[PDB]
């Protein structure tokens, strides 16, 4: 049996650990167009900041290790084309130029996302960067010790976005954010925490435009000028972080794909052709708390559809239990979490909720060592389910947010967390904790 998988991120990389635990015996081929096999770049921000100073360590997987056991693995190498009834794929070496067709018994693609790019006048003048994968990496950190970088501007608000202003703010920039929605990382966080973000941004010469669009790049050669619809910034580097592309226009005509270029595929992560299975970035994945199928560009779906894909492979026997969207990241000094349904997600899927906020010293008094806390629990107002949670603080208390993720998924009720059985110990918490304490607003709320 012989297994093809395509890609060396998340998805891929996945998908070739649970075939070497389930199909020990089968022939893997593993390709990777790029030069580099499995490079994290979810790591990039720790790189950029000078905490970790090897670029090539920010990886989890080596050619050479899978090699060893038994895996075929081809980087610098193209899939190309696939022809699903013959199940065959024509392979290109892109350092020989050699083109082959390959056969397979079962096909895994995992062929993730591209950078989207503003396609405005000025387009490519040359300091106008994108963030993604190891050669980008590279080229911003040369940029953050580059003295005749002064200002520069990212344009995206969203989670990547923020990760870029804030290690160029750190490396002494003068960093300008704009976007077009009104509030930087909505996608993830309330008002109430986003107001609070942006003033310790603002506190360390982040400028956050908001509600403008861009219209044009200005320079000579090379970028100077980022124009809106309202105004001119300066602009010595960009980066643009809008948002990212499925990489699947080669896939048109083969496959079937959503109008927005999205794979089409089941909960056995099977696309519209025998044998062939897709995974990751480039697909939609079922969202447990409004029980339909959402695109989740995270690494923690990539890796479990991965997964799934092979327990799928002979026989669909096992569906995917389905994902709450679960994030978190630190801001210079507080650390968030978030997972299910918050303002714009209810807003997209035009869904109704109630929630209850509490922000109060997560210790007791007499403790020194206490500090503030935001909560924030969604519910549904029929039924009391669990529908999400947001929290930060500048003391670490992420963690929590694994519990909500399991409560929504249990399909638990407001009164099920209020009196739920988490540990005191006035070290670490108050006997109510965070998560019993904005439960108990939310039944006082209810009564
Ligand atoms: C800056 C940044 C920070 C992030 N941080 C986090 C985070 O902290 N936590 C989190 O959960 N997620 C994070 N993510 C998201 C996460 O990285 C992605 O969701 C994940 O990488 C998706 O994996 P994938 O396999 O679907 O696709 P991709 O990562 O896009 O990889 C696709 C791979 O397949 C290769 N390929 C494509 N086409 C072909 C082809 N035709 N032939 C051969 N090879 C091909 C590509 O070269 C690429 O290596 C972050 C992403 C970025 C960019």
């Amino acid at each position: 049996m012989k297994v093809i998988v395509l890609g060396s991120s998340h998805g891929g990389y996945e998908a070739v650990e649970e075939l070497l635990n389930l199909h020990p015996d089968a022939e893997i081929q593993w390709y990777e167009k790029g030069d580099f096999i499995s490079f994290l770049s979810s790591g990039m921000q720790l790189y950029l900041e000078g905490k970790v100073k090897d670029v090539n360590s920010v990886r989890y997987m080596t050619g050479e290790k899978m090699e060893s056991r038994g895996v075929n693995v081809f980087s610098n190498t193209e899939i190309t084309a696939i022809q699903p009834k013959e199940h065959q794929v024509t392979v290109k070496d892109l350092v020989s130029g050699e083109e082959r067709v390959e056969n397979y018994d079962k096909l895994i693609i995992s062929p993730g996302a591209v950078p989207f790019e503003l396609d405005i006048p000025g387009k490519d003048l040359d300091n106008i960067y994108l963030m993604r994968g190891r050669q980008w990496a590279i080229k911003l950190k040369q940029k953050t010790v580059d003295p005749e970088v002064n200002n520069v501007v990212v344009i995206g608000s969203g989670y990547i976005g923020i990760e870029a202003a804030e290690a160029f703010a750190k490396a002494g920039k003068k960093v300008t954010v704009i976007d077009i929605l009104d509030r930087p990382l909505g996608v993830y966080l309330d008002k109430e925490f986003t107001d609070v973000l942006t003033e310790e941004m603002e506190a360390n010469n982040i400028t956050i435009a908001t509600g403008e669009t861009v219209e044009r790049y200005e320079g000579d050669g090379r970028v100077q000028k980022v124009v809106t619809d309202k105004n001119a910034y300066d602009a010595d580097l960009v980066v643009v972080a809008v948002g990212v592309r499925p990489n699947t226009a080669w896939l048109k005509g083969t496959l079937e794909l959503h109008p927005n270029g999205l794979i089409k595929t089941d909960e056995y992560m099977r696309t519209s052709e025998p044998d062939v299975f897709a995974v990751g970035d480039a697909t939609l994945i079922k969202y447990n708390p409004a029980d339909t199928e959402v695109n989740i560009a995270l690494a923690t779906n990539a890796r479990k559809q991965g997964r799934f894909a092979v327990k799928n492979l002979e026989e669909p026997v096992k569906p995917f239990p389905g994902v709450q969207g679960s994030s978190g990241l630190a801001v210079f000094d507080y650390k968030f979490a978030s997972t299910g349904i918050n303002e714009v997600m209810a807003q997209k899927l035009g869904k109704e909720t109630k929630a209850v906020t509490v922000v109060e010293d997560y210790l007791m008094d007499f403790n020194p060592d206490k500090q503030k806390a935001w909560f924030k629990l969604v519910y549904d107002p029929e039924t009391t389910q669990i529908l999400g949670a947001q929290l930060m603080s500048k003391a670490d208390l992420t963690a929590n947010i694994n519990a909500i993720s399991l409560a929504i998924q249990a399909k638990m009720t407001i009164e099920d967390l209020a009196y739920a059985d988490f540990f005191f110990q006035p070290a670490f918490d108050k006997p109510w904790n965070i998560i019993n304490t904005a439960a108990l607003e939310a039944v006082k709320q209810e009564r």
